[PDB]
């Protein structure tokens, strides 16, 4: 498929504060690059998007570009690229920023999820003038990881589904596109309600 994620992660956090290699193992780049080289070798068509260049030194640039993922530094430009759209914002400092400038550029019936825990209705609300109106065949939902991505413990994504009122963030197509993504990567996927 056509990913796009949005993030690479600060990778001297993952190093130098969180000590992920010494405490979860596996190997850097972790977050947002790592699911871009995870994907990217699992067969999919995958841009990263990453406005600072500093987050990882080249080596690890290097590494995600080896794997396959095509890099750039614009949202828009990403936008237009994915079929599924991961923001990866762990903290989510900027979650509901990058789906409003990623919204009106997505292609026909693609799927906007964040990888942190906004539950998927906060994130549909603040879009809901443009899903409603414009836009109704962009599908909301979630991609969040139970662990860090790129440690071999990560093995859970949990998926926004149909909520259990009856709403639906998302086609049934959208969402079972999310757990053979899951899948594809050697995951276990798990839809909970909205």
């Amino acid at each position: 498929m056509k990913i796009s994620i949005y993030g690479a992660g600060n990778q001297r956090l993952y190093l130098e504060q969180l000590k992920v290699p010494e405490k979860f193992g596996g190997e850097p780049p972790y977050g947002g690059a790592g699911m871009a080289i995870e994907f990217a070798k699992a067969g999919h068509d995958v841009v990263l998007s990453e406005p600072n260049r500093d987050v990882m030194s080249d080596d690890l640039w290097k590494k995600v570009e080896d794997a396959g993922v095509k890099v750039v530094s614009d949202d828009i430009e990403a936008a237009k690229h994915g079929e599924i759209h991961v923001l990866f914002t762990p903290f989510g400092r900027i979650t509901l920023n990058i789906a409003n400038t990623i919204i009106e550029h997505v292609p026909e019936n693609a799927i906007i999820c964040n990888t942190c825990t906004i539950p998927t209705p906060v994130l549909y609300r603040s879009l809901e003038g443009i899903l409603r109106l414009k836009r109704r065949d962009v599908g909301i939902s979630s991609m969040h990881p139970t662990g860090v991505p790129g440690t071999p413990s990560q093995k859970y994504y949990t998926i926004a589904g149909k909520a259990l009122e009856g709403k639906e963030y998302a086609t049934e197509d959208q969402i079972n596109k999310l757990v053979e993504l899951v899948k594809s990567v050697g995951k276990i996927p798990y839809v909970t309600p909205a």
